[PDB]
């Protein structure tokens, strides 16, 4: 099957289009085309990226980011209350493009990054897109753009 491309956003200057934050104790800018995200301490902050219209349905999800603490990421499905862990991602003091499949069994109207630790650490995000194929199908169109 041909593989469907969602780009959510690629340099950001605000919150994506057709987008809302649900997250919360963070507070969020955007510079050099990051979303920036900088978490409260004692919070566990997250952004929760709300779809306004519509859900994923597995797949994998593609970004680039960078961060000082460790990132904890999870997608839920607001009408079922039910989140799903992704991945934790280790700190990285340089943009890593990451690539992950996404194994929970309900659709995702929400995407999180969240402050794993609870220390505080920035979170820098860019170039977001989910794919219906697998991780290790993703042929990537951020890359191919370029």
């Amino acid at each position: 099957v041909r593989a469907t491309y969602t780009v959510i956003f690629k340099n950001a200057s605000g919150l994506p289009n057709g987008y809302d934050n649900w997250g919360w104790g963070c507070t969020l800018s955007y510079y050099g085309g990051a979303m920036i995200i900088n978490p409260q301490e004692g919070k566990y902050g997250a952004v929760s990226l709300k779809r306004n219209s519509g859900s994923f349905r597995g797949g994998s999800l593609r970004f680039d980011m960078k961060n000082e603490g460790k990132v904890k990421i999870l997608v839920e499905n607001s009408e079922a209350d039910e989140a799903f862990e992704v991945e934790t991602i280790s700190p990285s003091d340089e943009y890593v493009t990451y690539i992950l499949d996404v194994d929970f069994d309900l659709p995702f109207d929400r995407i999180d990054f969240q402050d794993a630790p609870g220390n505080g650490d920035r979170i820098w995000i860019k170039n977001l897109v989910h794919s219906t194929g697998s991780a290790d199908d993703f042929v990537d169109p951020i890359n191919l753009h370029h």
